[PDB]
C-alpha cells in the first residue's frame, strides 16, 4: 500500500506517520503557506528498511520514484536532468524533535553535467558550484563517512591561498575547483569509487542513509537524555529545493517567535545573506541578528512577521522556524515548538495562559519537567563578575554562569567531568556531534555558529551555558591550546563564561546561590493544585530539611541515620559496642549514643514542623564503622584495653566479600536487636518533647531497611514497638507512630502480601531494588554501562530512571499485593528515581501516596506530579 | 469442639489430628493390642493453645479432666490418688515422626503422699519411690528448666556414697533420699517455689509444656532437615502407666522389625529389665539385646514377636516398636515406620516388593530420596583398616566410616566443622539433644546408650555413623580428654569409627571411593520407568561426565568454562589478554587458547557419546584471572615488558566492591566479544571434528550467563552466530547448535516473554537468583542464618531447598512468560537445588524439561524426579 505521502495529503495529526516535520510540513502547506512542495516516506518504511535488512523493497522504491516524477511535473523540471534540472533536499525527522541529531542532504541531483545546465539556466555559475561543492560536501559526509574537517579545511586552505575571508568571495573558478577536490576527497576516501552521477543513485542513497541517521551515535545520546524509545524510527522527507546561495536579496534564517533564553515576547533569531540553511543550523558559519533582515528587507520580514504569529496561534505555542528567501521571495521550510530554557519554558506558559491562548492545564502539561534543575544552577557573584578579567565576548547562545577547566573535544571534557572536574569545552564549531561534551560541561565556548544553530536550541534545552561565534579565538589543536584576549589557554586552565552578558573571562569566577523567580511560582500553584501525589524529600539534616521545605516539599521520605553513628562524638560509642563480648556490653555502649541522636531527632523535628518523616534504621554492615587503619585500631584497642590483635581480628571477622549483601540492615537488627531499640528511644523521646515543646503534633514513622521475609520484619518491629511503648509509658505520651518497611529486595515485593501483614507502610527504594533486580551494583556497573548505551541495549540509566518494564513490575506487584492484605496502606518512592518524572508519573499510576526526592528536585517532582495527574 | 479423643475413638487416618503417636494408639487399640488405655488431646489444641497467647481454654481443660475421669473408671483408681492413685504418661508425637525431638513425661500423678499410698498398695517401696523420683525428674526438666547435668550427679553422688554400681542397687530409702534432693534441686531454681503435688495442677502444667515441646531446639533443627512444616505442632497424650521398673519379671524395651541400618530381615532391637522405657530411649543407659528377653521370659518374647510381624504386615513397612513388660505381662506403647539408613531403606523396599506386599511404584515413593547421599560415602581403605590400631569397641548403632578430630560438646564439634574440620563427637551418652553435632560429626562415640536409642535412630536416618555404649571410655570433660584402651585423647585428636562393627581405631584411617549395591541399581530402574524429568549433571571434565553418566545422568546440564583459564598453561594467555593494549593484542592473545580449549571440548565430546552438554561461557570478573599478591604481581610484568606500576595499575583498576554484582558474565562479552568468538570457535571446531570421527551426532547447547535484558543476549548471541557459521563454512558442516541463556538475574524471569524470543532455552541457575531474590550472599550468610532458623524466621535453608514461595514465583513466571513466545522452549535447572527432592518436585510440577545436579547427587535427582512424577 501507500509508503509515500504528499504534504498536501497530510496533517499535523499524522505525526506518527510522517514525523513532526512532514506533519507540520503538510500542515504548513494545507495552511496555504509558501512551503516548497515535496513528499514524505513514512516511518513505516524506516522500519521496513531494517526488516528489509537495511534495504528498500522494489515496491517502496517505485513509489519514491513515482512520487518524484510528480514533483517534476509540478515544478516543470526533471530530476537531476541535464539542462533544466529539478533539485531536491533529502530531510530526516523522527516522531519527536531531536534537533540536529539526524542528518539531511541538500541540492540532491547535481551531477557533472547538470551543474553546467544549472549554471547556464540561472546565468549564475558562482551559485551552481557552491551548491555542488555543497552536495559532495553534505552527501559524502553523511552517506559515506568522509568527515567535515577535510571539506572544512579544504574550503579553508583555499580561501587562505586565495586570500579571501568569506564563502561569498570564491570564484566559480574556486568552486568548480573545489567541486573537483570534493570528489577527489570522495573517490579517495572509498578505494577507487567515484561520486554517484545518476540522481536515482543519489536519491536512493540518501533516503537509506537518512533512515540510518536514526542510529547516529549523537542521536542515541539525545534520546537517552530525553526518554525517547530508540525504536520509533524516522521518516525521510524529499522536498524540492529553494536556493539562498543566489545572491544579496537571497538568504536563509531561523527564528523563535519569542525569546528561548529569557522567555520574552517578540521575534528572536538570525539570518544569513546569501547562504543555504546548513551554515546557520549546523553551527558552521556565524550569522547576524534578525534585525538585519528587518532593516534591509522591510517587506519579506513583515511577511515573515505575520506568518510567524500565525503559526504561533495555529499551534498555540512559541515556534522555532526554518526559512529561506530565494531572490526576495520568502519561503517557510520548518516550524516546531522551540526548545527553550526552563526560565523561558515557564515565562512563555504564564504568558500564553495570561493572553488566553492556553489554559492553566495546558501550561503545566507542556513544560519539560526536568529542565527545572536549571532554575537552581548557581549564578555568578556580582562583585566577582564585575572584577573578573574579560578576555572576549561572543553570543549569549545559552544562559548560565559556567566556570571550568577547558577541553578541546567532548570525550575528554566528559571524562574530565566524570573525574570530578568542572569542565569548559572549547570548539571550532557549535555542533550536535559534541553532545557528549555539551552535557558534561558546565559551559561551552565556540569560534563560530549562532544562537539559532542546532546546538544552541539544544543547549538552551539541557541547561548548558553557551557563548558562540567567538571568531577572535584561535585553536591550536596539536598544541592543545587556544588564543583569545592576549593569552593562550592551556588544556585544564580555568575560563569562565556568562551565557547572559556574553562576556567571556580568563580565570574561574565565584558563584553564589540562585533566586527563584515569579512565573516559576505562578506555575507552581497550578501543578500544586492539579497534582494528587505528595512531594516528599530525601533529607538527613534539619538544614537539608529547611531547603526542601523552602522549595515546597511536604515531608522527609527517606531520612538516613548512618551519620548519627559516624561522627567523632559518635563513632567511638558504636566501635565500643562492636568489640563488646557481652550483650549488655553492646547495649551499654550504644546507649552512650542516645543523648546525641535524640538531640539530632529534636533538631530535625524542630525543622520539621509536623510534616511526616520516614526515619531509616541502621542500614549498612558494622565493618563500615570499624578502623581499617592500624593507627586507629591500636588507639581503639587502648581506648578499651585490648590487644591490637583482637581489634584487627574483629574487623577481619566483620570483613566481607560482598558488602552489598552482608549481615547488614534488617539482618543486623535481628542478631543485634539492641541498635533497633536504641534508635526507637531517640526518635520517640525527641518526637515526644518537640511536640510537647512546640505544640504541633507528631506521628513518627519508623522504617526498616533490607527486608525480604515477613517473619523477619516481624521479629524486628516487635522490638521497636516495645521500646516505643515503654518510652510512651515513661513520658506518659499517647503518641501515634508507624512502623513500616523498605521494599528493596524483590522477595520483599514478590511477597508484599505477607510483608503487609506487618508493615504499616511501604517505602520503595528502587535505587536498591534496581541493583537486586538487574544484578549489577551502581558503582562497578559504569564499567559496562556506557558500552551499553552506545550499543542500544539499555536506552536509560536504570539508576537514574525507574525501569518500569522490569523493576517496575515488582513495584506494582508489591502494591497490588501489599494493599490486598492492607487496603489503607500508604506507599512512597524514595530513590534517585523519586525525582525522575517518568518514575514520578508511573508512581502516580500504580497508586503511590508519594514520591521523595533530593531537596533541589522537589519542583521536578511537583510539576512531574501535576502532569502525572492531568495526563490520566 | 472435640479437642479430645480416647484411644478407642481414633484410627490411622486421624494422623494430622491425633498426631502420629495418636493414630497409632488408636489404630493398635482397634486391632485390639495390649496398649495401655490413655487418650489424645488434638493437634488443633496445640494451635488453639498457641493462638490463645499460649494458654488453655476452659473447654479444652474440661475435655481433659472428663477423660481423666473416664481414665479413672477403667483403672478403678481416682487419678493421682493417695491410697490407690492413677499414674499417667504425658506423651508427645506430632503428625510427623521426630524421634525424641519431643518431650514426654512418665508417672504424672505422684507426690509425697500418693507415693506412700502406692507402696502400701503395690506393697513395693523401692519401686513406689523410684517412680516418684522419675516423675519428679522428668517433670522438673520438661516443664521447668532444670538439667540432667544436675539430677544425674546427685544420683551419682549417691551411687558412690552408698557405694553401688547400679541404679537397681538403690534401696527405697536412697530413693526416699534421691527423691527429695530432686525437689531441693527443683525449688532452688523456682524462686522458693517447690514441686507441685496437685494431680490436677501437675496435669495442666504438664500439658502446656508438652505443647511447648514442638518448638524444642533439637526439634527445630530436625524440622529443618526433614522439611517438616513449622506450624503443624503436636498432639498430646495422657496414657495409663504400666511398669517396667517393678521387678525381675518386669522391664522395658524397643525392637525394629528389620535391621534398620543394613536392612537385614528379622527382629532387631534391645531390652532392659527393671526400668521404664526412657532409660533405653534417652540413651541414658545401655540396654542388652532382646535375645535377653528371649531367655528370661520367652512367652513375652513370643508374645512380642508375633505382634511385630502382625505390625509390619498391617503397615506394609518395617515397623519401629516400643514395649514394656509389667511383671510377665507385655504392653505395646508405640509403633512407626522404622527410620533406616539409605542402604536399609533400599533393601526393605526391594524385599517388601519381592515378598509381595508393596507395589513397585510404592517402593519408590517412600524412600527418603535425599538419603542416597550416604550411599556414595567413602569406604575405609581395607588395607589401611587392616592396619588400624583398634583400641576398644561397642554397639554399631549406626554404620559408616567416621573419621576426624574429636570435640566434647555438640557446638565445639559443629564450630570445628564450620572452619572446615571433619569432626567426631564424643559423649557420655547418645542423646537427641546432641544434634548439631550428630549432623556435623563424621560419626559419634558415646560411653553409654543403645542401638534402639533416640539419637541412635536419628544417627542412622541422617546417614551419620554412631558407635554407642563403649563402657571403657572415661571422659574428663574438664581437661577435655578421654581415656580409652590405648591412651587419653585431647580435644582435636584424630580417630576413626567403623560404625559397621563398632570397632574403634586410634589414628585417622585412610578412605576410598564406594560402590552401589544391586539394590540401588534395581530401584534406579523403577525410577526411570516412572519419572517424566530428564536428569543431567554439573560436570566440567570427562572424569566427571563418565561419573555422572554411569550414575544415571543423561547429558550435561552445566559445563563450566573457567578452569580453561584457571589452569597452569592457560592463565598467562588470559593474563596476556587482560593486559592487552589493543583489541588486536586481544584476539591475538586469545586465539592461543582455542587450541587448549578446543581439545578440552573434543575431550568432553567423546565422553558424552552424544549426550547433550550445556556450555556456560566465561562468568567471573577479570580480577579473578590475576595475581592478588604484590610478589605475584611483578613476576608477570617482566614477562610482558611491563613493571609493578603497570601491573598494579590494572590489578588495582580491575577491583570491585561487590564482584558478585560486577562487570562479569554476559556483561563482559558486551565490551569484549573477542572471547565469545574465541569460545564459540573452541566449541564449534571441536564438536564437528569429534562428530565426524566417532560418527556420533552432536548438537551444542551454548548458554550465556547474567542475562537480564533481551537486546543484551542478542548482541552476545549475534557474535556467537557469526563465528559459529564461519566454522561451519570452513568445515563444510551442517551442525545445528542452540543458543540459550541462564536465568539467574531476576530481571530475566520477569521479562521471560522478551528473553525467549532470542534464547532457545532457559536454564535455571537457581543460586544467584536466590542470592538476588533474597538480596544476600551465601559466602556471607553464616552471620545471621543461625538466628533466623532458631528464631523460626527461615524454616528451611534457601541455598539448599528451592524456595517455592518467593523464588519459585519467578521460576513459574519464567517458564510461563517464556513459553508464551516459544512454545517448544526447553528449560532446565542447574543449581544446588537440582539435587534437592523438594526442589525437584516443584520443578517437575511447573514444567522443566529436566534437572541437573552434581554427579554424586544424580541418584537423588533420579529417584526424586521419579517420586515427584508419581506423587503428582
Ligand atoms: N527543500 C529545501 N530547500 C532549501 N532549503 C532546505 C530544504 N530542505 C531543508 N532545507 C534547509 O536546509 C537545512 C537543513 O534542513 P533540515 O531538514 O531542517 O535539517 P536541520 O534543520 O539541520 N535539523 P532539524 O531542523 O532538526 O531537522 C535547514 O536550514 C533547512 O531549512
Ligand atoms: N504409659 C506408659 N507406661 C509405660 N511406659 C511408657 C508409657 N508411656 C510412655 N512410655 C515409655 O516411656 C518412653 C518415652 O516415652 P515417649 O512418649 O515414647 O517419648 P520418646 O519414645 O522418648 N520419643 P518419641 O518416640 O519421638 O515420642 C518410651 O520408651 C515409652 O515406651
Amino acid at each position: 500500500a501507500k509508503w509515500v505521502y504528499k504534504f498536501e495529503e497530510g496533517n499535523a495529526s499524522m505525526r506518527n506517520l510522517l514525523g513532526g516535520k512532514g506533519c507540520n510540513l503538510a500542515e504548513m502547506t494545507i495552511l496555504g503557506m509558501p512551503i516548497p512542495q515535496g513528499f514524505t516516506v513514512t516511518t513505516e518504511a524506516c522500519t521496513e528498511y531494517y526488516n528489509s535488512g537495511k534495504q528498500i523493497t522494489q515496491e517502496i522504491q517505485d513509489q519514491i520514484f513515482e512520487a518524484i516524477t510528480w514533483l517534476e511535473e509540478l515544478n516543470g523540471k526533471k530530476f537531476g536532468d541535464t539542462e533544466d534540472p529539478l533539485l531536491v533536499s533529502v530531510r530526516s525527522g523522527a516522531r519527536a524533535s531531536m534537533p540536529g541529531m539526524m542528518d539531511t542532504i541538500l541540492n540532491l541531483g547535481l551531477n557533472d553535467v547538470a551543474v553546467e545546465g544549472f549554471a547556464k539556466k540561472t546565468g549564475n555559475p558562482r551559485f551552481a558550484y557552491d551548491s555542488y561543492r555543497r552536495f559532495i560536501q553534505m552527501y559524502s559526509d553523511v552517506v559515506m563517512e568522509v568527515p567535515k574537517s577535510h571539506f572544512e579545511k579544504i574550503i579553508d586552505a583555499m580561501k587562505e591561498e586565495k586570500g579571501v575571508h568569506f564563502d561569498t568571495d570564491l570564484t566559480a573558478d574556486d568552486l568548480k575547483e573545489l567541486a573537483e577536490k570534493f570528489k577527489a576527497v570522495y573517490k579517495e576516501a572509498m578505494n577507487g569509487e567515484e561520486f554517484p552521477q545518476e540522481p536515482k543513485d543519489q536519491l536512493m542513497g540518501a533516503v537509506k542513509a537518512v533512515f540510518r541517521s536514526w542510529d547516529n551515535p549523537r542521536a542515541i545520546v539525545y534520546r537517552r537524555m530525553n526518554d525517547i524509545p530508540g525504536d520509533w524510527g524516522t521518516a525521510v522527507n524529499v522536498q524540492t529545493m529553494v536556493f539562498g546561495n543566489k545572491g544579496e536579496t537571497s538568504g536563509t534564517g531561523v527564528a523563535f517567535t519569542r525569546n528561548p533564553s529569557t522567555g520574552e515576547k517578540g521575534i528572536y533569531g538570525e539570518y544569513l545573506i546569501n547562504a543555504q540553511g546548513e551554515d546557520v543550523v549546523a553551527g558552521v558559519r556565524t550569522p547576524q541578528p534578525i534585525t538585519q533582515l528587518e532593516n534591509d528587507m522591510p517587506d519579506c520580514y513583515k511577511q515573515f512577521m505575520d506568518l510567524a504569529m500565525k503559526l504561533e496561534k495555529h499551534f498555540r505555542d512559541m515556534q522555532d522556524m526554518e526559512f529561506t528567501i530565494e531572490e526576495g521571495k520568502l519561503y517557510f521550510l520548518q516550524t516546531r515548538n522551540g526548545k527553550r530554557t526552563a526560565p523561558a519554558a515557564l515565562q512563555i506558559a504564564c504568558d500564553l495562559v495570561d493572553e488566553g491562548m492556553i489554559t492553566e492545564e495546558e501550561a503545566v502539561v507542556r513544560i519539560e519537567a526536568k529542565s527545572l534543575d536549571q532554575l537552581l544552577h548557581p549564578t555568578f557573584n556580582p562583585a566577582a563578575l564585575k572584577a573578573g578579567e574579560v578576555i572576549g565576548s561572543a553570543l549569549p547562545a545559552s544562559p548560565g554562569a559556567a566556570a571550568g577547566k577547558v577541553y578541546f573535544t567532548a570525550d575528554e571534557a566528559k571524562a574530565a567531568h566524570e573525574k570530578g572536574e568542572r569542565v569548559i569545552l572549547v570548539r571550532l564549531e557549535t555542533s550536535p556531534e559534541d553532545i557528549e561534551g555539551m552535557h558534561a560541561a558546565e559551559g561551552i565556548l565556540t569560534v563560530r555558529g549562532g544562537m539559532t544553530s542546532h546546538a544552541a536550541v539544544v543547549a538552551r534545552g539541557m541547561g548548558t551555558c553557551c557563548v558562540s561565534g567567538c571568531g577572535e579565538i584561535k585553536i591550536n589543536e596539536e598544541a592543545k591550546t587556544f588564543e583569545l584576549g592576549g593569552h593562550t589557554f592551556a588544556e585544564g586552565d580555568y575560563i569562565s563564561l556568562d551565557g547572559s552578558t556574553g562576556k567571556i573571562y580568563k580565570g574561574d569566577i565565584e558563584t553564589q546561590e540562585a533566586s527563584v523567580s515569579g512565573s516559576f511560582e505562578r506555575i507552581m500553584v497550578w501543578a500544586d493544585k492539579f497534582r494528587t501525589l505528595k512531594v516528599r524529600t530525601n533529607a538527613d539534616t534539619p538544614e537539608d530539611t529547611l531547603n526542601a521545605v523552602k522549595l515546597g516539599a511536604e515531608g522527609i521520605g527517606l531520612c538516613r541515620t548512618e551519620h548519627m553513628f559516624f561522627e567523632a562524638d559518635r563513632i567511638m560509642k558504636i566501635r565500643k559496642m562492636i568489640l563488646s563480648d557481652s550483650v549488655e556490653a553492646r547495649e551499654e555502649a550504644l546507649n552512650e549514643l542516645i543523648p546525641f541522636q535524640k538531640g539530632d531527632f529534636k533538631a530535625m523535628y524542630k525543622a520539621l514542623e509536623g510534616r511526616p518523616m520516614t526515619v531509616r534504621y541502621l542500614d549498612p554492615p558494622l565493618h563500615e564503622f570499624v578502623p581499617h587503619t592500624e593507627e586507629e585500631q591500636a588507639e581503639l584497642a587502648k581506648n578499651m584495653g585490648l590487644t591490637l590483635a583482637e581489634v584487627k581480628a574483629k574487623v577481619d571477622e566483620l570483613h566481607e566479600f560482598n558488602p552489598m549483601m552482608g549481615h547488614r540492615g534488617c539482618r543486623l537488627a535481628v542478631t543485634y536487636p539492641e541498635i533497633a531499640k536504641m534508635q526507637t528511644r531517640a526518635v520517640m523521646e525527641a518526637a515526644i518533647e518537640v511536640k510537647e515543646e512546640t505544640g504541633i503534633d507528631i506521628v513518627p514513622e519508623i522504617m526498616i531497611p533490607l527486608v525480604g521475609e515477613k517473619k523477619e520484619l516481624k521479629f524486628v518491629k516487635d522490638v521497636v514497638v516495645e521500646v516505643a511503648e515503654q518510652v510512651k509509658k515513661e513520658k506518659g505520651s499517647d503518641m501515634q507512630y508507624h512502623i513500616g518497611t523498605m521494599i528493596e529486595i524483590p522477595r520483599a515485593a514478590l511477597t508484599a502480601d505477607a510483608i503487609a501483614e506487618e508493615a504499616e507502610f511501604f517505602s520503595f527504594g528502587t535505587n536498591d531494588l534496581t541493583q537486586m533486580t538487574f544484578g549489577f551494583s551502581r558503582d562497578d556497573a559504569g564499567k559496562f554501562l556506557d558500552s551499553y548505551y552506545k550499543a542500544k541495549i539499555y536506552e536509560s540509566d536504570p539508576f537514574a530512571r525507574l525501569d518500569q518494564t522490569g523493576v517496575g513490575q515488582l513495584v506494582e506487584m508489591a502494591v497490588k499485593k501489599g494493599r490486598q492484605t492492607r487496603p489503607g496502606l500508604k506507599c512512597g518512592i524514595c530513590g534517585e528515581h523519586g525525582g525522575d518524572p517518568s518514575s514520578v508519573e508511573f508512581c502516580h499510576k500504580v497508586g503511590l501516596n508519594y514520591v521523595s526526592c533530593s531537596p533541589f528536585r522537589v519542583p521536578i517532582a511537583r510539576l512531574a506530579a501535576a502532569q502525572a495527574a492531568l495526563n490520566n
